[PDB]
RNA sequence: GAAACUUAAAACCGUGUUGCACUGCAACCCGGAAUUCUUGCACGUCG
């Protein structure tokens, strides 16, 4: 979570903390999907049928907003 | 007045550092995008 990559002609800034929430949306949305389909190899005649588990977030460089993090980890119940 | 060289001999020479102090130095990601994927019954034939 930074500032990123601004462009020569914009006014940088940092993502807000409902945009956050549709980035870690779509990362359980693409991770759903993943549980129909293979991860490489043959996958239709039956490989790599693949399973999630255990999927929680942390903290590991500075603070966060506060009840930030917990509704991080809502969108990731559901793999 | 006609007749007898202010001539002869003598180095503008001897000694002496264009020498002493001084960083081609400071700042800079060989970095950003990309599924070793697509098709395939361990099966057929019996005086």
């Amino acid at each position: 979570v930074s500032f990123g990559t601004p462009g020569e002609e914009q006014k940088a800034s940092l993502p807000s903390s409902d945009e956050i929430i549709e980035d870690f949306n779509a990362i359980a949305r693409g991770l759903k999907l993943l549980e129909l389909d293979y991860l490489g190899g043959s996958g239709t005649r039956g490989y790599g049928q693949v399973k999630f588990s255990n999927l929680k977030a942390r903290a590991a460089v500075g603070a966060l907003d506060g009840s930030l993090l917990e509704k991080l980890n809502h969108e990731l119940a559901a793999v």
